[PDB]
């Protein structure tokens, strides 16, 4: 039960746990 729909229709684009 992933969240492909959540990230697909997100508001802030992606989470990006790591920036660098």
């Amino acid at each position: 039960t992933p969240e492909e729909h959540d990230l697909l229709m997100d508001l802030m684009g992606d989470p990006k746990k790591a920036e660098e």
